[PDB]
């Protein structure tokens, strides 16, 4: 049974909620982002109206293999009438083709789901800023005070230094990037720049990055593992085993792996700047874990609801508690009351 976070009031609609089988009186399915969690369900043999942006789309058709006729690709920015309903797509600064849906009722209600976001004060100035919301379906993944991470960029400055002197120190080192989904491609983009080299990934992964109407990636990535020094493999294999044996089929061209771990926030957080983050070491393989988030801190998602101002606010992540849930609207009401609405 679909829950209650994931239905749009007055309505047909549902986002996110491709695991309940056929939702009763569900006329169109919004799915915010390509991440297993939110697409579970949907295959080629699902005949309902998808709503999702172009790039979710590319991956619905060519990963899912659902057909055409049912993928309808929306652009953002742009008002669009679905169903007899206003609805606009935007920029969720989460993964590739991931956005937000604002819904505009014929009661006269608006509401933004959020999807999964890293909010930022540039969304203060998109076509949210023209009208007032009602209700927020909040991603509140670190919705507690303790989730404090850096910016992105100082994460990706940290990985491009960190990589070029180990390489630069020694040109038979490998760079060893670990992926389990989309997002996050800046990661070993940025480190591929910075070498000289392409990323060098399975078939498989290369064929996803192609759905992401990333500029110039043909120049970029390739599936031929020899001519690359930065290589992305499962998550899974980020660790002594998995990378012993990596570095055991590259054929003795290198003698030294340098893999990064791009987690979201760990407690070597609460007390370590990144500016100080240390390998753990085996030999000639050393791993970095760096907090490389694509979801809003304690204080962004803070700012971001402060701003907005919604009227009621309903959670879509730690749900499943007691403890959470109490947590939570505790924190809403402070921030309510710190800023007056
Ligand atoms: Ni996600």
């Amino acid at each position: 049974t679909c829950p209650f976070y994931k239905k749009i009031p007055g309505t047909g609609f549902t986002v996110d909620a491709f695991q309940y089988g056929v939702v009763e009186g569900c006329t169109a399915y919004f799915l915010t982002h390509f991440h297993s969690d939110h697409y579970a369900g949907l295959s080629k043999h699902f005949t309902f109206p998808v709503y999702c942006s172009e790039i979710t789309g590319n991956l619905l058709k060519n990963k899912l293999h659902v057909q055409e006729q049912y993928i309808h690709p929306l652009p953002l920015d742009t008002e669009c009438i679905v169903n007899g309903v206003k609805v606009v797509l935007l920029d969720a600064n989460h993964c590739p083709g991931a956005v937000m849906i604002l819904f505009y009722l014929p009661n006269g209600t608006v509401i933004l789901h959020t999807g999964d976001f890293r909010a930022d004060p540039s969304m203060e100035r998109s076509l949210l800023a023209d009208q007032k919301v009602h209700m927020l379906y909040l991603d509140t993944t670190y919705c507690s005070p303790e989730y404090t991470f850096p910016s992105q960029q100082e994460v990706i400055r940290f990985a491009i230094n960190t990589a070029f002197e180990a390489v630069t120190l020694n040109p038979h080192a490998l760079v060893v990037c670990g992926t389990y989904s989309i997002g996050k491609e800046k990661v070993f983009l940025a480190i591929a720049d910075v070498l000289g080299s392409k990323v060098g990934m399975s078939q498989e992964k290369y064929k996803t990055l192609q759905c992401l109407n990333i500029p110039e990636i043909n120049s970029l990535i390739t599936t031929d593992m020899c001519s690359s020094l930065v290589h992305l493999l499962p998550m899974m294999q980020i660790n002594f085993k998995g990378l012993q044996s990596h570095l055991k089929k590259c054929g003795g061209k290198y003698n030294q792996i340098l893999a990064f771990r791009p987690t979201g926030w760990t407690h070597s957080n609460k007390f370590t700047r990144i500016a100080d983050v240390i390998p753990q070491t085996k030999g000639n393989i050393s791993i970095y874990g760096i907090p490389y988030s694509e979801h809003s801190s304690y204080l962004e998602m803070k700012r971001f609801v402060q701003w907005l101002k919604p009227q009621k606010i309903i959670p879509t992540v730690n749900v499943g508690t007691w403890k959470s849930r109490s947590t939570m609207e505790k924190y809403f009401r402070e921030w309510k009351l710190e800023a007056g609405y």
